[PDB]
């Protein structure tokens, strides 16, 4: 075909994708900043494409709605072909790779516990034996998912308490949590993804950290609609900036040379 | 086409694939224990199909030779038609992406440092900066082909070194490394994948052990003939295994349960 | 045929089938929780099919008028058609074995005797030999059934008491039972299923326990119409969930992880 | 068809079915007591049927070999169409169910731990835990079957150690597991099922017990051909000796009454 400026679905999560301070006076792909802006640059010039970011409408990762059958999010931007590729933290899930193509992982993470620090929790065993601290995740999103369809023992229990927690334990949004636990005094904690956890312990005011072991294993990666040519070329320039070192210093840029909580 | 018994191919490699101890009486599939042998069973029973375990003749991971361009190992086993999938630790590259697929990642692992206890090394670049300890790599495969490959200034050092030691620096198999750490009294240190590293640590006589951070992030892939029907059903077993917490139970069981180097 | 959603006839029971604490903001499946609603959700996985859970409209488990010959309770959806399948505490027995088909047992049990604690009582024999404290049924079932029918000594006179005590000793569903032992100060003792009885003395106040041994041993099973082909499907489910341990996991979540009456 | 005699196949395993003291005198199944001698004169009568008790000639209760895939054992009998029914401790299982048909149980049991008293052994998790202690099953049969197929994880680890343990852990009849228990000084443990394990404890010279709880839960089942007419009578005749209390009756007469360790 014709050449065509690629459409990147991506969504505002620090330090993935973030508006620059100043981004009023901005335009376009100038606006944002942040891991997967930086890693977008990267993929378009190794594949050979310009590109537009575009924050996805709904502020929503993906998720398939139970009665109607429609994915939202993200996920829905590649199902639906308003998008040509995601660029964001995107969870490689069984669910979504059956609708759409993920390129091998760029970034590790796991499900982990955010603990406002002194809250006595070091583990989700501890979480889920106790009945003081509330806990809960993302509204919708992977992690969300995962305890919802697990039969681990201890995950299920998890699950079984909070989807029937009162108030709600569910966030719209990480920096959501991240104030519930700030502004709850140790009587919430956030189950999120380990590399949102380790960054927010890198910022002011340095009031909340990781506990314990993650929960699970799993990556991030580069989305296409289901068949897309695009994905090819993508998944290699995904190993190539593996190979080369330059996820490792993306990653050490946005999440610790200027760490706001000391260093060690 | 008629149903067909999936021809594997795989290596020798502890713990993902070992002789039982009693395997001279065994026929088959049941000559053989460990991580991946389980894992074969698994994703044969997600898959549907019956299959064969088959080490690889000439004992290697897969390289492509310079000159003829012919790959061996593994990998040439899937290129040349003989094999119809590979469960090993088999590293996902670029290099290989190009000529084989591979499922999402089963298990993470970076290259690492091992020392025999005591040997005063804490980092790469403190190997790389002395030259007292002498250090290398398995003689083919993924990390060899890393070092020979990067560009990154500290590994760059370390692969101008190694290529030209004498004696030699390079080993045929990991036991081979680990007995050469051991009898080498300090003076020698082995650069492999960290998850093979972190088992020996956990192996009588206790006297190795990782030292420092990974040098890079990668993953190992279940890898099929490139365009391979089989490909798909096969991610999507990982995945499901993945998310079910089956691989972490695994791991567990040959790395750790019985370790013999204490707990904690 | 055509595809098409299940109907899955159930009650009100704990902890089998509750009602979700929020469940007037629910719809459909999500209004329930409980071990046979985790039950249903792995069998239809596993079977492959979708489903609506439909409370039984009567609040009954199943019996057949002596007069009109007509089955009332989950018994009679089946047996009328309403309904592709019982996911229920429903007990096999061979008068409705004649008429439904059951699963092999998902779950054992058998009658039993729950007292208030600190009621001089120990046995079956016990309580038929006294005449201070009075005991009772479910007023419909298959506990009533076995002693309408039995001809063991002990159970017959059990049996000759209970229908003609004043006022009723049978109650019209377990918690109602488990009300008017915990109300009548020693003087009422309650006859229900084991698994029912051991369910109760885990929750707060503490104040019943099951007594002596089993009366009976029988199990329940996951009913279907008469010859209907989905029967062997879901009993080939039930057994890979025994054999896999989750049956086993969904009892120690809904009776004993939580229990509210110590622990050992 | 024509009236004829079935063909019930058995197996000689104390005190199912055992040779009375005098057999040698005897003919026809006057040779035999035992509780499934009883069991079966019981079904007969209630099914109207005479019949011929037949001892498996291999001794087995039926498995399937991997590579011939021909079932031997009283599941063989009825599979190649020897038997017409099977009257024994026969195991209720997925991969029999899928060429046998099973009544409800006639009786429960779980794989259990038989100790020389004195054994410093209380769980599966112990005996997993220690390498002092060896242990074994019976060498084919559904309590091998479990391990051999299970991923919980202690089972895993129980079976990977004993497939590979040298001298063998496995024996050909219970009495044989019972000896090696009695014989090796508390250096070796018989897993079986509970039912046996129970017997057995109940018997001179009254060195043996039962420990731990059960590691499943199952039941026996009457067997006969897929698809034979007998099936649903005989079904409906094991219901009804249960709800009459005879399958309990027989199972005190053969495991309790007469009990040589005492009683409580
Ligand atoms: N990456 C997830 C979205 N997502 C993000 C988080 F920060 C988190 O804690 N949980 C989560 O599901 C997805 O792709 O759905
Ligand atoms: N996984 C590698 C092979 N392989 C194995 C090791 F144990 C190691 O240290 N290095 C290596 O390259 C590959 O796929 O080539
Ligand atoms: N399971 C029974 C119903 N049912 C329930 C009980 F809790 C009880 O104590 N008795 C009883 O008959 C049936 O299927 O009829
Ligand atoms: N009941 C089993 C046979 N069987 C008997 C035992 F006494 C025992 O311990 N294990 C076992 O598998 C079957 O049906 O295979
Ligand atoms: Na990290
Ligand atoms: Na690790
Ligand atoms: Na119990
Ligand atoms: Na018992």
């Amino acid at each position: 075909g014709a050449n065509k400026t690629v459409v990147v679905t991506t969504i505002l999560e620090s330090p993935y994708v973030m508006m620059k301070k100043n981004h009023e006076m901005l335009e376009g792909n100038e606006r944002y900043e942040g891991y997967c802006v930086d890693l977008a640059a990267e993929i378009a010039k190794h594949c050979g494409f310009k590109y537009k970011l575009t924050i996805v409408g709904d502020g929503k990762y993906g998720a398939r709605d139970a009665d109607t059958k429609i994915w939202n999010g993200m996920v829905g931007e590649l199902v639906y072909g308003k998008a040509d590729i995601a660029i964001a933290p995107l969870t490689i899930t069984l669910v979504r790779e059956e609708v759409i193509d993920f390129s091998k992982p760029f970034m590790s993470l796991g499900i982990s516990i955010m603990i406002k620090k002194g809250t006595p929790i070091e583990s989700a065993e501890d979480l889920s034996k106790q009945t003081e601290i509330a806990y809960g995740t993302l509204d919708s999103g992977s992690t969300k998912e995962f305890f919802r369809r697990s039969k681990i023992a201890c995950f299920d229990k998890m699950w079984t308490y909070m989807r029937s927690a009162e108030p709600s334990v569910f966030v719209r949004t990480t920096a959501e949590g991240v104030a519930r636990v700030r502004k709850s005094k140790g009587k919430y904690a956030y189950l999120l993804e380990s590399t949102m956890n380790e960054y927010i312990e890198q910022r002011k005011p340095c009031d909340t950290m990781k506990v314990g072991g993650n929960l699970d294993s799993k990556g991030y990666g580069i989305a296409t609609p289901k068949g897309s040519s695009l994905g090819n070329a993508v998944n290699l320039a995904v190993l190539k900036l593996n190979e080369q070192g330059l996820l490792d210093k993306l990653k050490n840029k946005w999440w610790y040379d200027k760490g706001e909580c000391g260093s060690g």
